[PDB]
C-alpha cells in the first residue's frame, strides 16, 4: 500500500544498499516507488520481500501498470 498503481520499476541490477533504510534491489526485482527525490533517489517497496525505504533508481527501469 504505497498508493494503489502509482509507479512501478523493475531493477537492472542487484543493489547492496548503503543503510538498512535503503531498499534491497536485485536484478530483475520490483519496486514501486510512492516518493521522489529529485537527485535520482526514489523512495519504494520491494515486491519480493516488500520492505520499505529509499532506493536508487538508477538500478530501475519505469514499468507499466
Amino acid at each position: 500500500q504505497t498508493s494503489q498503481d502509482l509507479f512501478s520499476y523493475q531493477a537492472l541490477y542487484s543493489y547492496i544498499p548503503q543503510n538498512d533504510d535503503e531498499l534491497e534491489l536485485r536484478d530483475g526485482d520490483i519496486v514501486d516507488v510512492m516518493e521522489k527525490c529529485d537527485d535520482g533517489w526514489f523512495v519504494g517497496t520491494s515486491r519480493r520481500t516488500k520492505q520499505f525505504g529509499t532506493f536508487p533508481g538508477n538500478y530501475v527501469k519505469p514499468l507499466y501498470l
